[PDB]
Formats: C-alpha cells, structure tokens, sequence
C-alpha cells in the first residue's frame, strides 16, 4: 500500500516548481514593465511633434495633446503615463503587478539633434534645461534586472 512512491513524485515535482519560481517570478515582471515601456512610446509622437513645431518641450499632458490627467493613460499593469517637459515616465500600478515592481516608474526624454529628436529609455529623469535631464531617482524607479537591454539609458546619455 503505496504512500512513498506518490511522496516521491511530489517531492520532486515541488523542488523543481521551488526552482522554477524564481525565473517566472521575473519573467512576469519583465512583461509588465514591458507594457509601461509601451504605454510610454505611444507618447513620443505628440512630444517629437510638440517640439518640432516649436522649439519647446510639452509643459504637461495638456500641452503635448494627449488625454490631460495621467490615469486617463493606463494598462493592466500601468497606473500613470506623465508628460512633465518633454519627459514622459510610466509608473506602474499596485495591484496584479509583482512586489519589486509595483508603484515603480520609467521614463523616456528626447535630445535635439537639430533637425529632429533622438529618444532614450531609461529609469526617471527630470528635465533641468532645453537639453539636459538629470536623474530623478528617489527610489521608485524601476530596477535595472527588469528593463529590456534596449531600455537601459543613463541620464547623461547621447
Ligand atoms: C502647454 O505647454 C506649454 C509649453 O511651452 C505651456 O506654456 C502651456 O501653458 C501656457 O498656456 C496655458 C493655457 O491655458 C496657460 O495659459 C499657462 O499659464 C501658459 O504657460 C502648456 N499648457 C498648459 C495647459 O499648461
Ligand atoms: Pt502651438
């Protein structure tokens, strides 16, 4: 009468879950943030747009023409899309998203190369002058493990 065998299978089914559980874990959070880093891109338009025409990054929302409070812009996973100077930084919502991430944020910020605009990705920024952001970090923003290569830009970046 066989308890052992079944206790075996088991254990060793649940070691390996204990094993998997980690890289899902961050798998997860990979895709969601994935989704901020594309709520953020569907904003770059109006931005480029906003200071071709002008010579001026958008002030807010408002300014660069797209829905005027930040909520009005948000996923599944996302809470906030935020144009504040030409800036645009996603924050992540707290809710059905991962714990390291949740409440979290990126940003995406432009650079004349006079002509058009050049775009990064990164963790937030704040716009300082026409040209030069700087770092905002304040310990929400997203960590470095869960941005995409692509996504990896610092301040100072060119
Ligand atoms: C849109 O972005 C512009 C960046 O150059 C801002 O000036 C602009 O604000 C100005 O226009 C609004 C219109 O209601 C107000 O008069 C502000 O006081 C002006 O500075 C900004 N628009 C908004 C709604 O902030
Ligand atoms: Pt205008």
């Amino acid at each position: 009468f066989t308890l052992i065998e079944l206790m075996i299978v088991i254990a060793i089914v649940g070691i390996l879950a204990a094993v998997a559980l980690p890289a899902y874990q961050d798998y997860t959070a990979r895709a969601q943030v994935s989704e901020a880093i594309l709520l953020a891109e569907g904003q770059k338009s109006a931005v480029t747009e906003y200071y071709l025409n002008h010579g001026k990054w958008p002030e807010n929302n408002t300014s660069a023409g797209v829905a005027s409070p930040p909520s009005d812009i948000k996923g599944k996973y996302v809470k906030e899309v935020e144009v504040k100077n030409g800036v645009v930084t996603a924050t992540m919502l707290s809710s059905g998203v991962n714990n390291e991430i949740k409440g979290k944020k990126l940003s995406l910020w432009a650079r004349r190369e006079n002509g058009s605009v050049k775009w990064f990705c990164g963790q937030p920024v704040t716009r300082t002058d026409d040209d030069t952001v700087a770092d905002a970090k304040d310990g929400k923003e997203i960590d470095t493990k869960h941005l995409p290569s692509t996504c990896r830009d610092n301040f100072d970046a060119k």
